[PDB]
């Protein structure tokens, strides 16, 4: 079994800027989010060989993590939170179109997922 290469955090080729957002983003949302009881689950691309998930990559064709998330912020990956806050959609509703509803991992997301939209109706301006 093999997963596939972990998304992007890194390209010299791709326009970057550090907006009040975007900090925001790293200290207040993935900060929070990533101290969560739950969050264990999510720092970290789908591991599908060790889950033994052989499915997994056939059916997530845009994988997304707080892991992946947190490389883009800290390395200053994005150009506006609109495509921060992007990644985190994806990688809730991944977690919501792979896994049964109801699932210990989806009552989890769904947790972090509360969270996050208390977080975000708070950002500064742009
Ligand atoms: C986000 N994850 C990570 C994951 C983790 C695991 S897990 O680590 O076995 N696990 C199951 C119970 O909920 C806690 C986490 C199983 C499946 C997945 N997949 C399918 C995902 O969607």
């Amino acid at each position: 079994s093999m997963n596939p290469p972990p998304p992007e955090t890194s390209n010299p080729n791709k326009p970057k800027r550090q907006t009040n957002q975007l900090q925001y983003l790293l200290r207040v949302v993935l900060k929070t989010l990533w101290k969560h009881q739950f969050a264990w689950p999510f720092q970290q691309p789908v591991d599908a060989v060790k889950l033994n998930l052989p499915d997994y990559y056939k059916i997530i064709k845009t994988p997304m993590d707080m892991g992946t998330i947190k490389k883009r912020l800290e390395n200053n990956y994005y150009w506006n939170a609109q495509e921060c806050i992007q990644d985190f959609n994806t990688m809730f509703t991944n977690c919501y179109i792979y896994n049964k509803p109801g699932d210990d991992i989806v009552l989890m997301a769904e947790a972090l997922e509360k969270l996050f939209l208390q977080k975000i109706n708070e950002l500064p301006t742009e």
